[PDB]
């Protein structure tokens, strides 16, 4: 492609993007396609000669879009949000042209140096302890960007089990690290995201999921019981994942109770706040963040609610030496992030994060969180006024869970019917034995009209199923 | 809060900037003259409470960011291996970042999965990989998935290998803790292997043994067989081999025709690290290094290095997708969350699709052949100067050389070059010898860029040798 033929085609892509994101409401959020739909539409081999750019651009709507789930539609309500924004897009265009790798400070200093400063910005913005900042006198920890909360949670466990094994060796210097690993046990809520179980599966660390209270919150008494029972069998408690904003119903583990136990029992305390983390930009939601000073590590996704496009996960550790001894065999003033992560290579993610924090500024990020929560409150009040439906868990943020009164099958068929037109996107979840509809406020541009429109389609589907 | 007509103008602004930057990159000091700590002083202490201007933000690119940048897109970048961008790759990711769909399951965005599957079948064919690596070959149990790095792809391969062997050892030891069984395992690579292999061992608590190489720095069948027998005798269970095609140091090739049959016979997961060299397998004449590929359980390369797709974009192929999914799940649509460490993944296949379509196989092949020709030319210039030796053969785009005599001569040549930073070079070591690695990077590298860079190097040598 000629620098001439990149200017025009670059321009045509900025126009398309501006059109696509502005008119996203006009899209069927769910694509009407079956598995394998794409193969017969694509040649069986890569083209030998250049395909014309017109043909490639023409294929965006002709073959790509019909298979897309439109995650930027206000009628997307499944999972948790993944929000893009105009600034985020502008940052990555820059980063991807540079295309530098920041494994060491030396490999591209700016890649490392912007990230350290912007991560300090973001720790402040969320009200995290000062011991999670790079540039604080007493602090010996810091923030690093990761691709997902999933890997962040794995890294915390990896750092946790490594530090404990090194400690266990000083008694048994002839024992094999893997053999010592056998004795370890890690805990989370039974509401924990599947990333916790997968971290266990990958690390070969025994994982035990602890029962929750009526608000689906893990309590200090559940952890304290488990610790005593496991130690009784000669198991070695090593790790606790506390979830601030569970996937299912957006419950909050009681951190003020879990934090002090982990500090007393010397257990690595990891905070998974993937979604709810963005809410901590607002001091009025920071209630759930009480006992944070006990956290050994904390993670949240700007890539869920804070309007940074994926990938962009914040990961803070208290002790950057324990993190780096996980990844280095060999334990100067320059920070090398390749020792803070699984891979070697990393890219210049910090630009897009920087542009978003700057382009919006703090108060507008805090107002986005409040407006999204407001739209969830409006949706809640609609559900709660209709006695066909029940809400089995409290709405703290932008997620409302509900179901038809009666058997699971009614709620199942409601989802099935909503799915036929796919004018809003919903995913069947479960708490205990009860099937629920999760309704997540996503788009920053969500209106009260969007919410009522979506509620009416749910009501229409409920009315049709309850008439069979 | 921005607005559509505001975004429109700044996109046009960012487009022109990037055309200028990539177009003029030769004019940049390749490495920056900066000290660690340098950037904090020029940033506020805290995030701005209200929106900053876009002339302010766009200004800070040349003002605050580009000073601290190593220009990886410079023809005068010759350190590590290439990480090549191109206009089609940038345009593909523009679209992907706008859609911002996650593809953890087929359902979460069908296109994100199906475009990846078909383009990964495209790429297997282009590299001349076995058909048992294709999603859509009728007799395949395997397929390709995009990952972020070769590093993580190698970790995954080792995790999949150790999990499969532990599940098997369980059959005759039902009471054995998985972690206890893992203690018996041993994995192998070349002592020329990328640090990612050592790192995968440290993460997984799997014993890693690095094996000696021949005079071409190639790992040979005899060394692996000898290791396996000595380790089996001591109660260790061989589980994994990483065979490297294009080593970091000198771009050597492990003897895959020997290693393959030993791995199949002895029950070792055979993982191929072709991070850099992989892109060469686009050209049939380099597929000699691929001999024995049929024995491989997994294969990984970085389009992200030499194929002009910007980072991140690593291809990872497995023969048995079920052994992969058993690694990642405690217990028709393909769900890529079971082929990787994390749950979430983004629409990386758009930039790959765009690159492969915008160039065609022919132009990508001409790109590889041209980088190789420029390396061959540089080689001829070094070989003609008897002050210099070439202690390992040049198969692709990397030439390694040094001054004859002690390492200080070569060290002082590198120190002399690094004063003006006009070309970025990183030293390696093969045994008792400091070497200069000279990697042909940019797809726009000409003979003049090579001769320019050679002349700086020979000048540095003339100076140091008197
Ligand atoms: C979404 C989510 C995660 C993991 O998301 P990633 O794709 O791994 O970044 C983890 N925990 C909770 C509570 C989540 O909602
Ligand atoms: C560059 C390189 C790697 C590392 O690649 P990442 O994608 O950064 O992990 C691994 N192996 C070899 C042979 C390499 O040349």
């Amino acid at each position: 492609m000629e620098p001439e033929e990149y200017r025009e085609r670059g321009r045509e892509m900025v126009d398309y993007i501006c059109q696509y994101l502005s008119t996203v409401r006009e899209r069927r959020v769910t694509p009407d396609v079956q598995p394998g739909y794409l193969r017969a539409q694509l040649p069986e081999s890569a083209p030998e000669d250049p395909d014309s750019w017109d043909s490639i651009f023409g294929d965006i709507e002709r073959i790509i879009m019909p298979g897309v789930v439109h995650w930027q539609s206000p009628h997307m309500h499944a999972y948790y949000p993944a929000l893009t924004s105009w600034p985020s897009l502008l940052g990555d265009m820059l980063a991807d042209a540079i295309n530098c790798l920041g494994f060491t400070w030396a490999s591209s200093p700016a890649c490392t140096e912007l990230e350290m400063n912007v991560m300090d910005w973001l720790a402040k913005m969320l009200g995290l302890p000062e011991h999670f900042l790079h540039h604080h006198p007493s602090s010996q920890g810091g923030g690093v960007l990761q691709s997902t909360v999933s890997e962040s949670t794995l890294i915390a466990l990896l750092a946790a089990r490594k530090n404990k094994i090194l400690e266990m060796k000083t008694s048994e210097p002839d024992a094999d690290e893997s053999s010592l690993n056998a004795r370890l046990v890690a805990y989370a809520s039974d509401q924990a995201h599947s990333s916790v179980e997968k971290a266990g599966l990958i690390s070969l660390v025994k994982m035990k999921f602890l029962p929750v209270d009526d608000n689906f919150s893990l309590r200090g008494e559940a952890l304290q019981k488990a610790i005593e029972e496991d130690k009784q069998r000669g198991l070695v408690p090593v790790f606790v994942c506390a979830t601030l904003g569970t996937t299912g119903v957006c419950a909050f583990d009681c951190l003020s109770e879990l934090g002090p136990i982990c500090a007393r029992e010397g257990l690595w305390l990891h905070i998974d706040a993937a979604y709810a983390g963005t809410a901590f930009l607002c001091p009025e939601f920071r209630g759930f963040l009480k006992g944070i000073e006990y956290a050994d590590s904390f993670t949240f996704n700007p890539s869920k609610w804070m309007m940074v496009h994926f990938d962009c996960t914040g990961f803070w550790v208290k002790d950057k030496y324990k993190l780096q001894q996980t990844f280095s065999v060999n334990p100067g003033v320059a920070t090398d992030f390749m020792h803070w992560q699984i891979p070697l290579s990393r890219r210049f993610r910090s630009v897009k994060l920087w542009f978003v924090i700057r382009s919006f500024g703090v108060k507008n990020l805090q107002a986005h969180v409040r407006h999204g929560t407001e739209m969830a409150k409006y949706f809640e009040s609609l559900v709660r006024n209709d006695p066909s439906f029940e809400i089995p868990a409290k709405r703290h943020l932008g997620l409302v869970v509900f179901r038809l009164k009666g058997p699971n099958s009614l709620t199942e068929n409601v989802l099935k019917e909503i799915a036929k037109a796919g004018r809003l996107f919903l995913i069947p979840a479960t708490i205990q034995d009860k099937l629920i509809i999760r309704f997540t406020v996503t788009s920053q541009f969500t209106t009260r009209d969007d919410i009522l429109r979506d509620w009416n389609l749910i009501r229409d589907a409920a009315t049709l199923i309850l008439s069979q």
